[PDB]
This record gives C-alpha cells, sequence and structure tokens, in this order.
C-alpha cells in the first residue's frame, strides 16, 4: 500500500547544513524500512486503504496485536514524509507562521532558543515539533516515532533528534545540528500546513 | 562525587569490531555528560556517598525533584561503566556462564540468535541485557538508560543499542554491529557478575 516518497531535492542540496551521506541513508534505508514494516503490519487489515495521517490520528483505535508496529512504523513513515517536505535548500524566513511566531515569542530568535532548548532536552530518540493546539502555537517533543496528531494537535514543523539524523556529521553535538536546521527550514510548507487548519 | 572511569584498554583495542573514533566519543563525551549531569543532581544529598548500583537499584525511592535526572544520568553512568568492563580485546567463549547458556539454550549459537533478535527489535534507544531471574538466565531489553536492577533483576551482560554506539562504523546496520559484539565480550567479567549472585 504505502510507498517511499521521492525527495524534492538532491541528497547534497542541504550541504553544508545536513550531509549528503546522511540524507541518502536516512531516506533510502531508515525511511524505506518504516514503509516495509508498516506495509507488513497493515497487510490484509482495514488500515490498508487509510491515509497515513488518518492512521496516526486514530492510532488509539488500532487493534492491540498490531498497535505497536503501526505506532512505530506508521509514525516513522508519516514523520519522515513530513520531514523531507519541510526542508529546503533556499529557505526564506517569512510568511504566515513566521509572522505568528514573532507575535507570540516576540522574535524569531526567541522562538529558536525555546525550540533548541526543548529539542536538546529530549532524552533518547524522538522529535521536536511546532504544533497548533486549538488555534495556538506550541513547541512539544515526543519519544521515538510518536506524533502529536495522535493527541489532536496539528504539526506544522518537526525536527528529527534520533541520532541517525545527525551522528555522521555532528556526532554528540546535537546543539550544532539544531543550529544548522534553521538554514534549511521550508517556511512555505510550514505555512501550507498551518493554513490547512 | 562520581568520576568518569578509565577504559581498561586503548581506544583502538576493540578494532576492527568497534571503531576507535566511536570508543573515544562514547567514553569521553557521552559517558562524561552522564557523570556531569548525575553529579549536578546528587551534589550535597544522601545519594552523593552511595554506590551508583545502590542508587539505580533503589530508583523508586529517589525523590521526584531529581528522580528523572538520576534515572537518565545515573542509568547512563552505571550502564556505560558496566559496558566498558564487559568488553575485552582478549574475548574467549568459555567459563561458568557460557556452560550455563549451552545447558539452558542448547548451544551458544541459539543463545546468540535470541539475543540478536531481541536487540534488533528494541525500537529507539536502549540496551539488551542478560539477567539472572528465578535461578535461570533471561534476555530482556530496556528503553533509554533503564536498568533491570531497578526491577530487582541482576544483569551479567549488556549491549548498547543507542545509535551513538554503532552509527559511525555500521550506520543503520544494527545486526552487523550485534555480530561484531560477540568478538569482544568479556566472558571472564560475565562469570564474575554471575558468580556474585
Ligand atoms: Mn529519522
Ligand atoms: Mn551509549
Amino acid at each position: 500500500a504505502f510507498e517511499l516518497p521521492k525527495l524534492p531535492y538532491a541528497f547534497d542540496a542541504l550541504e553544508p547544513h545536513f550531509d549528503k551521506e546522511t540524507m541518502e541513508i536516512h531516506h533510502d534505508r531508515h525511511h524505506n524500512t518504516y514503509v516495509t514494516k508498516l506495509n507488513a503490519a497493515v497487510e490484509g487489515t482495514d488500515l490498508e486503504s487509510k491515509s497515513i495521517e488518518e492512521i496516526v490520528a486514530n492510532l488509539d483505535s488500532v487493534p492491540a496485536n498490531i498497535q505497536t508496529a503501526v505506532r512505530n512504523n506508521g509514525g516513522g513513515h508519516l514523520n519522515h514524509s513530513l520531514f523531507w517536505e519541510l526542508l529546503s535548500p533556499n529557505s526564506e524566513e517569512k510568511g504566515t507562521v513566521v509572522e505568528k511566531i514573532k507575535e507570540q515569542w516576540g522574535s524569531l530568535e526567541e522562538f529558536k532558543k525555546e525550540f533548541a532548548d526543548k529539542a536538546a532536552a529530549r532524552f533518547g530518540s524522538g522529535w521536536a515539533w511546532l504544533v497548533v493546539n486549538n488555534g495556538q502555537l506550541e513547541i512539544v517533543t515526543t519519544p521515538n516515532q510518536d506524533n502529536p496528531l495522535t493527541e489532536g494537535k496539528t504539526p506544522i514543523l518537526l525536527f528529527d533528534v534520533w541520532e541517525h539524523a545527525y551522528y555522521l556529521k555532528y556526532q554528540n553535538k546535537r546543539p550544532d545540528y539544531i543550529g544548522a536546521f534553521w538554514n534549511v527550514v521550508n517556511w512555505e510548507k510550514v505555512d501550507e500546513l498551518y493554513n490547512a487548519t
């Protein structure tokens, strides 16, 4: 059922912020593995015909015998699918959400310091998120491949803090990785996800 | 109070199984970070003069203000301290526990298949363990820096499946990493920990 989406750019398009070796392994191996395991878990079930957003939104209703496989591999597919679309080689910091962030945090620089603090604080594997929670912007972090959509919050930006996302280039220096992320955020896609709510 | 232990061997001693670049970063950065944060949690407390094993065994009675910091960083300090001692450049597959494994599983290769399967199936960051429970051996995995000692089971072998442990050499290929581990297990130390029970 589910397919590995193509990247919207070359593996080396985000250099020198994200390394081309990481982009290839992250997409062609890790994300591909999530698609493979997700297809195995939903094969022959009533989940087969559902969009991955509908599955992750309604994860709490997935049968107990496949719920962990779908939480982990469905989460992995959705989160990596959003991540590729939310990166861009020629990121401009403007648009609807940048204006909303400035209004709420006072500056982009204040927003980035809170985002970096929470992203650096996530212990073990997970994600940092900008979400809309009942019309208000919030930063949250989740473990493993958990997604805030499961708790009725709409993600508009995410950031992978699994070690596979940064180890080849940055090793233990997750703060340097978070720093490099601001250079490649696709604020056009962030706006698109925000305006859809 | 707590100090970063000295490795018992050179950073390149476990080549070609575990790369020297990883051994240096793993010990000097990741383990060092857990010691720093553990010392900040416990400074001037009761816990400051206790062994890390008694702290981690009794986590359920550490007060809520520092419980998470001690779980994560206390865990990180104990788990990495045990890991360095349980690796050797002079691994020999014999002794008390190797014989017990052969008796219980039938052969070392069947034990290794079960361990490799459970270690491969730990989703996100964590550890695979050989524990003593109810007079027999059991393979268990835990998330992040959780340690079976906290649940009253004594570990005798552990294996780090945090991506920092293998990403520079193995990238996504966790099974090849698990394969390499058998070549550097300190079965002398495994016997020491087992016979102490
Ligand atoms: Mn990832
Ligand atoms: Mn480690």
